[PDB]
């Protein structure tokens, strides 16, 4: 049997491993899962800078599945608001189907 | 042109990776893509153990695409009843369109 | 406040990291994410063969979001062109609602 949850993305710099993770269990989230990824972006605001001929950066990619919107939206404005002006980051939500 | 496709998650132990790749393949799907992750979750039922301080545990992340979602059923079907008792593991379904 | 948006998966050949991030940046998109990937599929084509026995080949997962549609079809295509027929390859095209 199925229940709609919905899924939040995080990416952001590799060093906010941890302090990110503390946010996820911080806020009552059942899990996480994390994978090493690299990317560039467009704010430019790297914490660590960038050069003019710019190249893939160093990230990891978050996935938080929330049995709410509400624990998601509140898990993702936990990390803007503590991060995004000062760190790479992008994030996004949507819903999956979960056993 | 589109086509409307089933995409079904699953993240578990990393020691699976082999008997998770023949189920998927034994049931007929067209393909997999697997990375690596890390995660913790709340059913507390790791194979390898956790302790009282918890921290990311190493973990493999499916993605397999089905033509229809009687085939992503199936193996999810497959994989939690081999597996879910006895290791981490979660899974979820989604839709994606496909080229 | 959300915004809908589109988000591109592009599977491909690890040897093709550098051609396909040229392509996603030269039409425009605002940024792109890449993971180390492994997988099997069933077209056949990989540039750098497959054994009778078949393993896990390695791989490159992108992830692009796209204010439109339009642009995640566009880069699609262009990577299609110019990769499919001689490049292990697949693609995929969702929403998502980005903040
Ligand atoms: N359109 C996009 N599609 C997919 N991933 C994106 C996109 N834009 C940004 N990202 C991902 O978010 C990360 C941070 O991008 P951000 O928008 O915060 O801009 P930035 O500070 O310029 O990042 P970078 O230093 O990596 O260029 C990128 O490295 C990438 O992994
Ligand atoms: N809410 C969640 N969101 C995202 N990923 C999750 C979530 N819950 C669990 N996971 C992922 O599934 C994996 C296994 O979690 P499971 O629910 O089976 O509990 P567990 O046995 O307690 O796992 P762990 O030993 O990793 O803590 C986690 O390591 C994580 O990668
Ligand atoms: N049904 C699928 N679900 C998930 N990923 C898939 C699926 N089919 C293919 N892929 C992914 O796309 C990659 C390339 O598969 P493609 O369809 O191009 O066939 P292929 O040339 O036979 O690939 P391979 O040499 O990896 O077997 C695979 O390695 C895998 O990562
Ligand atoms: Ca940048
Ligand atoms: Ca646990
Ligand atoms: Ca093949
Ligand atoms: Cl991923």
């Amino acid at each position: 049997s199925s229940q709609q949850v919905w899924k939040l993305v995080i990416i952001t710099e590799e060093i906010l491993l941890k302090k990110v993770s503390k946010i996820i269990k911080e806020a009552g989230a059942s899990g996480y899962t994390v994978l090493a990824a690299a990317g560039e972006g467009s704010r430019n605001v790297r914490s660590t800078g960038e050069p003019s001929v710019s190249h893939a950066y160093s990230n990891i990619k978050f996935e938080v599945l929330t049995a709410s919107r509400e624990l998601a939206d509140q898990i993702q404005d936990k990390v803007v608001a503590k991060y995004f002006d000062d760190y790479s980051c992008i994030t996004y939500i949507s819903t999956v189907e979960a056993l």
